[PDB]
C-alpha cells in the first residue's frame, strides 16, 4: 500500500529527508520525502505493509538532533512509484 505520513516537530534543517530516503531504500520502499511550508515533512512510501511499519519506526525517531513530536498516517493504494526521492 501507500503510506502518506505527516511528520511534526523539530524536523526541517536536520537531514530528515536524507535519513528517510536511506531507510526507505534499505526497506525496499519507493516514494519521496518533501518539506512542507507549514514546518512539517511529508513522506510518501509504497510497498509491503510490514516494511511500511519498519519505516514508521524510523520516522518517529529521525536523525540526531531531530525532535519528532508526532507522525500522522493515512493509507491508500500504490500507484507504482519508482525510486525514492527528496523534494
Ligand atoms: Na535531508
Ligand atoms: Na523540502
Amino acid at each position: 500500500m501507500r503510506l502518506t505520513a505527516l511528520v511534526s516537530g523539530h524536523v526541517q534543517g536536520v537531514g530528515y529527508r536524507l535519513f528517510v530516503q536511506r531507510y526507505a531504500r534499505d526497506l525496499g520502499l519507493h516514494g519521496y520525502a518533501e518539506n512542507l511550508s507549514d514546518g512539517k515533512v511529508e513522506v510518501i512510501a509504497e510497498g509491503d505493509e510490514d516494511a511500511l511499519n519498519r519505516l514508521l519506526h524510523w520516522l518517529r525517531r529521525g536523525p540526531p538532533h531531530a525532535r519528532v513530536q508526532a507522525v500522522d498516517t493515512q493509507y491508500s493504494e500504490e500507484t507504482g512509484l519508482r525510486e525514492f526521492h527528496i523534494y
